[PDB]
């Protein structure tokens, strides 16, 4: 209705190019040494890990960071790391 202001979102990183055997703990390993806060891994329709994992984190740094790794390889597929603007995406 009419709304648009600039507000700082949480910070907000996507992860891409994982194999099917992925789980929290790859993320976590890869994201690592920083510690997010929820590792949400995309699931397409019918539920499946399309290199796609939502992960979030409390300050600003450990985000910032996380872009560090990049060109990375984990499970056996390139990764690539992508800082989401936006922020939130699940609802």
């Amino acid at each position: 209705g009419s709304s648009g202001s600039s507000g700082t979102t949480c910070h907000t990183v996507k992860l891409r190019g994982a194999p099917f055997n992925v789980t929290e703990k790859n993320v976590m390993e890869f994201l690592a040494p920083l510690k997010p806060v929820a590792i949400r891994i995309v699931r397409n329709a019918h539920g499946n890990k399309t290199g796609y994992i939502f992960v979030d984190f409390s300050n600003e740094e450990e985000v910032k960071q996380a872009l560090k790794c990049n060109r990375e390889y984990m499970g056996g597929r390139y990764i690539e790391v992508f800082r989401e603007k936006s922020g939130p995406s699940s609802g």
